[PDB]
């Protein structure tokens, strides 16, 4: 490891990210850690979002662990544009790395307790998710609203390589996942890229479904996937499908990585803030825990890693149904370090 | 009186037809029918996919039946483009009805057979799966591809409209389900276009959910949904979803409709052509059937409607696990008319 900047974030982030900063503390000692209050604390202290030298600061860090961002007290997409989208395109964070593994403890929404285990690589930093476009007309029966999702050989090619890397790390099998049908353009830039990628990576073998299609079989047959590398809009979607299909958004973790190692890689418990139960010991930090094991992971740190998603599964294993406080939850997990 | 266009088309289209066309003729008992031969029969006779002539025919009826069009015979998106898509734009289906319900006697991927019971009114004729984009410098590492989506006033009223018509004859709940925080345009466009026409509807509660939301409910919480209203490329995604945790695809029937009535609305089960199966009387009609329920219900057939529901639903609930041959189901549900 070496450096973190932590930004705990708000609503149940702080309580979460305790949890997650004593195990990442627990697994490698010596870690120089910077605390930013960014978020709502931020914005009504100072009235920032992100300022330019914040982001400055940030790629001093080797990684950011966030917890979450958003509270109600700050006015709408303020927080979700101006900080974490924004964090997301100037720390080139082109990877969206969302592991989908059901664990024993963890009940699945589907029938039957299939064996989960995929992986999503979401682009994260082209399509349409990007804000361009424009309306005409406002208000009027004559509304004209566009959305332009540009895609790049560039931004494709990045995140496609970096999926045939962990799928040659895990079982050696990729689903692109797309809608080549009717996206022509974005498809094919997609499917020809994954083909000429596919060229270096033969012991992997790729399989293509519409992103309709691949929503049922995330519910049908979700052993099916390995890695999954989709676009930023369709990953959108499925990632939270692969969350909910492995218990939820709650128990699930987030990588926001720029493969380059250029900027920080920003890890994150994939749930919000839930400013309802903020500060109250009740939020389970199992998902921002998950989320170190993650940072370690990109970081090199595979035993530390290792441990953590070790004690994760332990925690799961024998939690049953008992009301666990946030912190008898890191008590839990550090106790299986 | 009621005319009827029938596409029985290829593979077990013809056979499910037959069904849902017996079906039709006991309920409704005067029924001009005219059958039209498209799909990949006729292209290969004659190289047509749809002349204008046959949608100036098509326009002279008051509803078509289409049982599944495609065959692997012929190339990637021709008979889906110049047939279905154009039969789409041409007679101005925007809106597309996707009726989901989970049925006494069908199994869902879901955990604990919830109830389920939703339609989704999905816009039909705008949004980027109408072919808008391209690219450049393609096959380099330069390539720029784009994908536009054009959304209007006057496409996405239409189908909201649709939608609170259909939520007050139903459970009075409607869900618009997008992206608004990011589709800013677009999204802003729906937004205020639910709320504007939900002026009109004050017995319906409107809520609102972005997409990976929404779809993280329809496996978690699916009996939340009454009438869901979105765009054609979450509809396209949501509506597989949808029948997927309502016991498959080969379940469910769609209504491809223009409101307006000028142009004949079109109505077929889902699932594709399966040539695989085709005339070995395998194929479950079931779907073809609901589909004409649905057209029934469009052309103000309402009794008639409720009795095939019915006895779709007798069929559905008593079929149990035997192994049934096409008109067997047929007969199975005609007599319980």
């Amino acid at each position: 490891m070496s450096k973190l900047a932590i930004i705990a974030g708000d609503g149940i982030g702080p309580e979460v990210t305790a949890e997650a900063v004593k195990v990442l503390d627990a697994v490698v000692p010596g870690v120089q850690k910077t605390s930013y209050d960014l978020g709502a604390r931020r914005f009504h202290a100072t009235g920032e979002v992100l300022p330019d030298s914040v982001v400055a600061e940030l790629r001093n860090h080797d990684a950011i662990l966030l917890g979450a961002i958003g509270d109600p007290s700050v006015p709408s997409g303020v927080l979700e544009r101006g900080l974490l989208l924004r964090l997301r395109f100037e720390l080139d964070h082109h990877i969206n790395l969302r592991p989908a593994r059901l664990y024993p403890g963890v009940a699945s929404p589907l029938s039957g307790n299939p064996g989960i285990d995929f992986v999503v690589v979401r682009e994260g930093t082209e399509g349409p998710y990007t804000g361009n476009g424009g309306a005409i007309r406002v208000g009027t029966p004559n509304e004209v609203a566009t959305e332009v999702s540009v895609n790049t050989a560039f931004g494709v090619r990045r995140v496609v390589a970096d999926a045939f890397e962990r799928a040659r790390r895990r079982r050696k099998h990729l689903t692109l996942v797309h809608k080549t049908n009717v996206l022509t353009f974005a498809g094919g830039l997609w499917l020809r890229t994954v083909d000429e990628v596919g060229e270096c990576y033969p012991d992997v073998e790729v399989a293509y479904q519409h992103v309709d299609a691949a929503t049922i079989h995330m519910i049908t047959d979700p052993g099916r996937f390995d890695v999954i590398v989709t676009d930023n809009l369709f990953g959108d979607i499925i990632t939270d499908l692969a969350a909910a299909v492995c218990g939820g958004i709650g128990l699930a973790a987030s990588g926001n990585i720029d493969a380059t190692r250029a900027n920080p890689s920003m890890f994150e418990p994939v749930h919000g803030s839930a400013p309802d139960i903020a500060g109250q010991g009740i939020a389970d930090p199992t998902a921002a825990i998950m989320s170190v094991a993650l940072l370690l992971s990109h970081l090199g740190e595979h035993d530390a890693a290792a441990r953590v998603d070790r004690a994760v599964e332990a925690h799961l294993a024998t939690r049953g149904s008992e009301r666990l406080a946030t912190s008898d939850v890191g008590e839990r997990i550090a106790a299986a370090l």
